[PDB]
């Protein structure tokens, strides 16, 4: 898998974020989570988690896996980076996410996610809470 450049244009939600990429918007979904929506328990803390990580960002980095790269939605479906660390794994490891949507082709970090939801359950943190 490769990173690849993009810069925000706004944050929308926990697991959604709209990207410049390759000089065109879009929406990233990201892949391998799921966050509460808005209105849920949690939903505002995951926004506001995203919200700051892609903000806060020096540097924007996509990163598709083996398999589609947009949903039937027209979301693209990305790892997406801040400076050098994922926010999928950084939601999944504060229980701010669950690991979810994982299907075949699209799953290269599945393990590593996983691995960050095992240590927030342990912990009790938020979702799990
Ligand atoms: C994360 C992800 C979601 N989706 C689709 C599955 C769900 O379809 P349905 O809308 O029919 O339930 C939806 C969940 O996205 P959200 O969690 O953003 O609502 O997006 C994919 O198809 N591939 C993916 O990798
Ligand atoms: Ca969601």
């Amino acid at each position: 898998l490769h990173k690849e450049p993009a810069t925000l244009i706004k944050a929308i939600d926990g697991d959604t974020v709209k990207l410049m990429y390759k000089g065109q918007p879009m929406t990233f979904r990201l892949l391998l989570v799921d966050t509460p929506e808005f209105n849920e328990k949690y939903g505002p803390e995951a926004s506001a988690f995203t919200k700051k990580m892609a903000e806060n960002a020096k540097k924007i980095e996509v990163e598709f896996d083996k398999g589609q790269r947009t949903d039937k939605y027209g979301r693209g479906l990305a790892y997406i980076y801040a400076d050098g660390k994922m926010v999928n794994e950084a939601l999944v490891r504060q229980g701010l996410a669950k690991v979810a949507y994982v299907y075949k082709g699209n799953n290269t970090h599945e393990q590593l996610l996983r691995k960050a939801e095992a240590q927030a359950k342990k912990e009790k943190l938020n979702i799990w809470s």
